[PDB]
């Protein structure tokens, strides 16, 4: 079965057999559609299939399909696998494995990049220390003094689901969150919560709006420990605007490096639950969603009153014009201190060809527009205009649950 | 099976149950997810027209009353005899707001009891077509105060009687190709142009020239008609800080009135219903002035702002997208003629979904075209969970005419 996609401001037609080889579930039905929804320990029973399944597409990728090496690791797996209820991936396909991972989110909108990915193996880590060790010089090697470099450090797959290596942080750098007696709140809001444990785990916070969080590290399921990254190590841009030079003055600055810390990366059947990776911002998400979301930064209004815009009526599209505005100051600024950044209508553009060169040589690309469209401007970049089909392939990264709301303590 | 929705700005948790009276499929599976795919007898009509009564009776607290069972009987009684059957007046207009309230596309439902039906269904000509658009139009337009409307005319028979609407709406600006290879007036209606002149409309050719109507009656060839100018109530686009903007020759109409769709109710088929209600500032300001494939002017109006357009990074189309749509909601509330921003429509449909799960247990709702072509993470819909399925009665899209039509 085929299936056709089409581009309504092109008229440019693509065809899907990709969408063949997927396994996992959407979360939708025939009579329902979840698209906008966010969120729709194992036996040697089913493990073997998934290993055999993500090996076969490893030997077709290096052309070695039905080869010697090919059937001889088939079976060296399964050996393994029966013998010792689980199996450890060579370097070749540990690489392959989480290039493909990110091939395959399909709300990754910098896939382009997908080929170049640094990957450490940190897979011989036993201790926390260990793990900060390695994050460190993954914080180092992908900042790059601002030149970044997209990179992805894996520690030991689970095992008996007792013993998990986690990053207990969401991204390695974030900044702290303070709800005040008064009801509001310093720093980031969506940091509350995990700032609080910090704080409780031992963390001295010097309470300010931005603030480096520590990182918490939790080795082969052992109550997690605090680390703090050496602030040489965290490039962080002052935030100006290139005409109004009034913004400097409110005081905002942001990170270089954006590293996703949560999520769980399978591959043929393996879950490594810690498995930090990193690119380089798209503007939008500071300018928009860090700085403007009303749960955030939330800087809209006080940006808005220093810009003299009519806040009397929604109507005047003050918002939209502040909104702007903040996002050229977040490029502007990245720009002026050579940190790596890119601009919605750039990144955009690049996932465009990035996805049509997918279909000519893969025979898809999955991609989900509700996250692929920048939450600015939508329509004037080509991504709102291209129709696309979403679906799960492996290796993948998985959402997975906060590990304090599982974890068990020992003390 | 009873699924939850939560908003991510609020932390507010809906459950929906609605879904589960869902009829029609979405184009979904387990596998693979359509939500931004465009365009994913006897024996048939009778279980159809009896979930319509059942709810229309249930709707009205008369469920399983006598008239209910009546109304059922005598229903059943003219399918077995004439193959179809008829609409009373209240269960066509109860149908109509229904397939509104159902149009998981349209951010504009909370207004979707307050709609005007007009029965055109003793409708025989093109001519008598043509009357009662120009009342529908008269009546909506309201000198400038709109009123949300639709007009029915006679439902299918057997597919070679259908009442036919060819523009896609009641009022558009017509396109045409350049011998210069570039495209004068709207390019989205370079075709529809086309054939307006090859049924004999004579095109004044200028950017803004209001399109014929088009109408076709009882499968018969279509005709063109003019709408009275009087009648097409326009704006002209000034910019409230730029007074260079009124030189870009921009105007644009007030009625916003989707012609081309198929109205589904009880299993019947209107093919020829055309509604209209009032524009959301952005429908025009971003999409027909600034897509690519329209008027896409917005080279033109930073050129005017004198913007470095020298590279993406400026952000000088995100710069000039937000004057145009600040000068269109400008002129229209300049000339009293009703429109809505996004912001105050998306926070009205935050509001109608929570009306909706309270008092329905649901609100099928298609979150991409919810969600307005700019500023989309700063309107309340963007962090809203929706949940999409296609309910009953129903607006459906239908070929074009030019297509199928037996000549
Ligand atoms: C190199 C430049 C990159 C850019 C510009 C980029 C862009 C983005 C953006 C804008 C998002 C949306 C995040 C959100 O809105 O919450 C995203 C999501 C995502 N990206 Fe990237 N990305 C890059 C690199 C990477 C790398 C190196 C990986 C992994 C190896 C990756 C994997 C993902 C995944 C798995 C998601 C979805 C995360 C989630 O569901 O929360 N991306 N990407
Ligand atoms: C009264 C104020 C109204 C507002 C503010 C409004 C708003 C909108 C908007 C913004 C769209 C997106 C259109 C696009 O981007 O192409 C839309 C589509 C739609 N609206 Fe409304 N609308 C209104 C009235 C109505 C009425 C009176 C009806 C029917 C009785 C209706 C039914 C629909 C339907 C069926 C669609 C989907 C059409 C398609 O799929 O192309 N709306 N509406
Ligand atoms: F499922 C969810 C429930 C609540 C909040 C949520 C927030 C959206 C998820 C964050 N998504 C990643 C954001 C992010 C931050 C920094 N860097 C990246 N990043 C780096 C490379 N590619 C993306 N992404 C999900
Ligand atoms: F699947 C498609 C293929 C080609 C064009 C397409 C355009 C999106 C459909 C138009 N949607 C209606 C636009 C419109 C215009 C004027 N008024 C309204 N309107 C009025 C009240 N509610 C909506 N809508 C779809
Ligand atoms: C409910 C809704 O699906 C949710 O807010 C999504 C919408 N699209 C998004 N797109 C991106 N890139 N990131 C997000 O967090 C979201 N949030
Ligand atoms: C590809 C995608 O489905 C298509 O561009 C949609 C996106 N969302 C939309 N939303 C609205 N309101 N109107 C549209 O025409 C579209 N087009
Ligand atoms: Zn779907």
């Amino acid at each position: 079965r085929f299936l056709k996609v089409k581009n309504w401001e092109t008229d440019v037609v693509l065809t899907d057999t990709l969408h063949l080889k997927s396994t996992l579930e959407t979360g939708c039905t025939e009579h329902i559609c979840m698209g906008s929804i966010m969120l729709p320990v194992r036996t040697k029973d089913q493990l073997f299939p998934l290993a055999k399944e993500f090996l076969d597409q490893y030997y077709s990728s290096i052309k070695r399909f039905g080869s010697k090496a090919h059937m001889d690791r088939l079976e060296e797996v399964n050996k393994e696998i029966e013998s010792t209820s689980t199996y450890q991936l060579k370097d070749t396909e540990l690489i392959y494995g989480a290039k493909h991972a990110w091939r395959n989110a399909s709300r990754c909108v910098g896939r382009i990049q997908w080929s170049k990915l640094q990957v450490f193996d940190a897979r011989d880590c036993t201790t926390a220390h260990g793990m900060f060790n390695y994050i460190c010089n993954h914080v180092k090697y992908a900042t790059n003094k601002g030149n970044l470099r997209s990179a992805i450090t894996i520690f030991p797959q689970r095992t008996d689901g007792k013993h998990d290596f986690r990053v207990w942080n969401s991204q390695l750098i974030r900044y702290a969150g303070y709800k005040q007696p008064d009801g509001s709140t310093l720093g980031d809001p969506a940091n509350v919560q995990f700032t609080e444990i910090c704080i409780q785990q031992g963390w001295k916070a010097p309470r300010g709006r931005f603030d480096v969080l520590p990182l918490l590290l939790q080795a082969n399921g052992n109550d997690p420990e605090l680390f703090q990254i050496p602030p040489e190590l965290v490039l962080e841009v002052p935030i100006r605007h290139p005409k109004f030079d009034w913004f400097k003055d409110l005081g905002l600055k942001w990170y270089g490096l954006p590293a996703v810390s949560n999520m769980l990366l399978e591959i043929g059947g393996l879950e490594f639950s810690a498995c930090p990776f990193s690119g380089w911002y798209m503007g939008t998400e500071i300018g928009v969603r860090d700085y403007c979301d009303n749960s955030r930064y939330n800087i809209l209004e006080e940006v808005a009153k220093k810009m003299d815009l009519d806040m009397r009526k929604t109507s005047s599209l003050w918002k939209d014009q502040a909104l702007v505005e903040i996002n050229i100051a977040v490029l502007y600024s990245f720009q002026s201190d050579k940190v790596t950044i890119v601009d919605h209508h750039s990144a955009t553009e690049s996932f465009i060809k990035h996805m049509e060169n997918e279909y000519r040589c893969r025979g898809g690309c999955p991609a989900d527009w509700v996250w692929i469209v920048p939450p600015m401007s939508g329509s004037i970049t080509p991504v709102f205009h291209q129709e696309m089909l979403n679906y799960r392939l492996t290796p993948s990264f998985e959402y997975q649950p906060d590990p304090w709301n599982t974890h068990v303590w020992k003390g």
